[PDB]
């Protein structure tokens, strides 16, 4: 009696897995909204710095108009690279944001200090693997906290607290290529292995390397470590990337599941519409949002008030034709990223709804309980829209100059909503709408034409 | 010199032969229709109970429109599984209807046996296996005969006789997770080894368990049996589930082969349409044709009239735009599922075409010569289409409450046609071509609104 | 820690290389065109006769429309496995014409000899493999020039010299089955292994068989010979049939090969449309261009004045809507195949357009310097059109009895501009614009009706 060969099956619910984190996956929590988890775990955040710059030069004419499909195969190259060392290190990847993504290792409060050397020792072999393009990653270990929130057929999560901005704080400060530990992280890890090198006005601290002790083998360290992690591939399948690669059909799971995807990618998952489809180097209005809160790391203060905001920025977002791509806790609060122009939302006066979108999401959420203010940046421009990440763990995501703009925008000034010139300029609404703003030197951005105020009708 | 992996090659005529048996690929009988063909085997017809009431459930607001694609994931998840074991069990797999299929294995009349023995072990491995759905087994054996059918561009085949008759009453009877053996499998199988009860009203019986004696061994005794399987993968190809996946571009072979499969199928495997677009949940018509015979076990006396009564059903549909999608021998005849509504044949008047077909359809085939009765039943609603089954041996189908609706009508109505009130309300016909009937209660049907018969014009 | 498999990663540029021989892969040379390199090496035509008249008869209606489908499934069916052993033998698939194909064993002079053994030996298994289909050998040995040439966005590569005229003499030579030498590869090989037979009028070769001496391995001499082949697949790689299997993406090579392959390719490795689409039986017209000079072996001479007549002929076939499907050194010259009708490039006044646009460039290359003579055959008719080859190495072709008959009107018709009858009956031109010509006998053309000299205006 033959034992035939049993071929790997790519249902649909695999395919919907790969844009998740096993901290979705196999949550299994209630559809009730807000949700809020507290656990304790390492942050790894990895950033390729350079991406945005070669995307501006992906649009010229070398490219032969083959600029979105050459960048996506450059970007993804690296990035899986990236993706399969988090992975076999045994950390779940939480969240794409353009060429930057946010890895988690969920452990116990006693295992903390292992697993910091493994994440250290991950991140040196990323460091290692790599023309324009550097690698900076910041590391953070403590108390996390989640928030699951959306509506009865969109969910999103996000994660909160001191490791979290931490770990973004230590990013921002990596020079090319080092690896940053927050001071809570540099506090709790074994210190008599790592050695670092201080950091001018700051506690966090830079790695150097590994000073293993005499009998310390990294293998058996490792192994013990796995112990402590639920999802790691083993037995049968230690050949996998991903336990996810092993879903079985499960309508109630698929439901769940497919309420944090957006409809285009699940139309592609669904060999409804060709691959090549969404990557595409296009023109789009991004309207970046911040609220910032009293304290944004305590979840059930915030918790609620993000799901309120978020109620009315879908609603509005559906009136106007835009999409949330990203929500993240970033800029001391918590933003969402949306974009106008994506697969199948093209319309003309773009512009303008962006416009009278930014400002009806400034009216409402201006007045919501504990959000203390409100900041919206606007920018248009040609944007790289596609799948980013590797195979068995890829997230649909935006990366251009005018991405970082309107973030920047946001954070340099608070409490209005802005636009840049292409907006302004190009929009239907008259000149007395906006006040032209002073100049600001901003980090991270060469020469934006003026930049405006929408002030809106008086 | 090099050596190099040689890759799969999933031609289109693999891709061709994954939608039919062994019977058939293997086949190389005559082009002339009718053809008649007889032998011997063992019959197993298979049922999962459940998915009819779970497609009414996967058009609901919870699917948030992708019902079809979850409705197809789970079927051909369990679907597929029983395939396997059929196969490595060393079955052919004739045909799939909704979530039944029928399978065949061919012996001569020394082997049939032993042959039973391993099909009740297939059966008992398979109701292992089996979150609302049962699978009840219907098994039978003797003597068979297989009827080829059709025109210049399209072929059909059935098989006929009194196995055919048992597999199908023995399926009927089983109690959910039940495995039922015919009178004459009874009489024919190892009765020192299968421990059965009686059923009652019945001369079939229902198995209950193996009792193998001292030294007999399921694996020696399997590939004694082998030997009488022509088409087993074997050696170097013990690693298939079908020889069908070595086929070899032919293109004599595949121009007969073709003809089975319908047009846009033939345009999927010939990658000029995305795959999503045959998984449907869709409005559609059924009109369920059945023929009654004098003797419906006797092919040389019924195979003339199926051939007749096909060439006036194709050219009739292919005026009104429908098409057959399956045949076989139920409800003591020969039965035609047609459809209206396919992909690429919609219209409007899809109703009132559908009653003036299946009049037409009436009328001729009331006339050709040894048809005893015609029925007809048409019903209008939601149905799953798509291709069940595994990657390697699978068919398009329809699954829905209206298909069984349409089956019960034209069984509890003879010798007329009859329609639902869908489709009585629908057309555009004038009330006095319709007569309201007498409600009926119906095995597996719970409130059809009110029937009509479709009287045509006095 | 877990070593997870490594899957096969078919990104766009391994895609890309696939329609390409190593010789421009792994070339690297100057962008500036013309271009011109020179080697030695042994080449190998192999033709496969039969699927000309093939063609004509999968538009029959036995074949129910998916002509198109079987007759290129055939095809590389057979094709594949002539690509596997020239591959496996070490050589490169220079280009695909029709159903033929030219390979280089590029190698210093002192080897020439024994990889002329390993060639024979190369072709004796091919010529085994090979249901109306012969296989026809020739062999060539010696220097070899390449030129590139294009513009800024479009590059072209063809070899050149006295090895490559006599390949193909060799090769129209060959009776059905035959292997042909050339003089000087007959000259180079190793004589005392090799067992002729004298062709009559010939100076060129039959092989007859390989007579090993005594102690003579083949496994052992390929294996010396493996030291010369630059890109034989090894060690690692030893299980892959080319080692641009594993290129890996990189920005400025993609964009040097995608040059080579036209944009409805491009757009297929990009996912952006269906496979399907590119095999068809389509309606076109052929214009084949031929280019006499002085000396057609003298690469330094002919290669500015191919550029010349590349850099009209290219912006003449933009505005009358045709395409450039390959050019080759063959009639005397060198010679252009284009096409007016390929994927997305319909019109009406196509015939009109073909014969307008052959004239233009008749005029024009008939005053570059170094032009001898051009003769231009136009021919209409249903052709084959598609991807040929191996999933590893395959180019975009055409097949068809009327690109033959383009190619015989250009040679037997040389100096002036030819058409078919379907062109002449079908252009909107008035008839004083030809000129009916005398018939001709012509090799491998049975009855063309009526043939035309496109006189133009006078
Ligand atoms: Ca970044
Ligand atoms: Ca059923
Ligand atoms: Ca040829
Ligand atoms: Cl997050
Ligand atoms: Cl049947
Ligand atoms: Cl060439």
């Amino acid at each position: 009696m033959n034992t035939p060969k049993e071929e790997f099956q790519d249902w649909p619910i695999v395919r919907i897995a790969a844009h998740l984190p096993d901290l979705i996956v196999y949550g299994h929590f209630s559809p009730e909204r807000p949700f809020m988890d507290y656990f304790d775990g390492v942050l790894m955040f990895v950033d390729i710095s350079g991406f945005t710059a070669m995307t501006e030069k992906f649009s010229s004419a070398m490219y032969m108009d083959r600029g979105a499909e050459q960048l996506v195969e450059i970007l993804n190259y690296h990035i899986s690279a990236i993706v399969e060392k988090v992975l076999i290190f045994g950390g779940d990847i939480l969240k794409f944001a353009g060429d930057a993504l946010l890895a988690l290792w969920r452990v116990e409060r006693k295992q903390l200090k292992n697993i910091i050397t493994v994440v250290i020792k991950c991140s040196l072999e990323i460091h290692g693997l790599f023309l324009d393009i550097r690698v900076k990653i910041g590391l953070a270990a403590g108390h996390i906290s989640m928030l699951v929130f959306g509506d009865e057929t969109h969910s999103h999560f996000l994660v909160i607290g001191q490791a979290v901005d931490d770990v973004r704080l230590a990013q921002n400060m990596a020079q090319m290529n080092d690896v940053i530990l927050s001071p809570n992280c540099w506090q709790l890890c074994d210190r008599s292995m790592i050695e670092i090198e201080s950091v001018p006005d700051q506690r966090a601290v830079k790695v150097n390397f590994l000073k293993p002790p005499p009998n310390f083998n990294f293998d058996e360290f490792f192994t013990k470590c796995t112990t402590f992690m639920h999802y790691y591939p083993s037995g049968e399948h230690k050949n996998l990337l991903r336990l996810a690669c092993t879903l079985k059909p499960d309508p109630e799971l698929e439901m769940s599941l497919q309420k944090y995807v957006m409809e285009s990618i699940l139309k592609q998952i669904d060999n409804k519409q060709l691959q090549g489809y969404l990557s595409e180097l296009r023109p789009v209005t991004i309207v970046f949002v911040n609220l910032m809160f009293e304290d944004q790391d305590k979840a059930e203060e915030i918790g609620p008030a993000i799901q309120d905001a978020y109620m009315h920025i879908t609603s509005v977002l559906k009136i106007f034709q835009g999409q949330i791509n990203k929500v993240f806790m970033f800029d001391k609060g918590c933003s969402f990223l949306c974009v106008f122009g994506f697969p199948g939302e093209k319309v003309p006066d773009e512009l303008t709804h962006a416009l009278e979108c930014a400002m009806d999401i400034f009216d409402f959420c201006s007045q919501v309980h504990k959000i203390q203010t409100v900041s919206i940046g606007v920018a248009s421009g040609i944007v790289f829209c596609g799948i980013v990440g590797h195979t068995v763990r890829h997230e649909y995501t935006v990366i251009g100059q005018k991405v970082n703009l309107a973030a920047r925008m946001m954070m340099y000034y608070p409490g209005i909503v802005t636009c840049d010139s292409v907006t302004y300029n190009g929009s239907n609404l008259p000149a007395y709408f906006f006040k032209e703003l002073p100049k600001k030197v901003m980090k991270g951005v060469a020469d934006s034409g003026p930049l405006y105020q929408y002030w809106g009708r008086t």
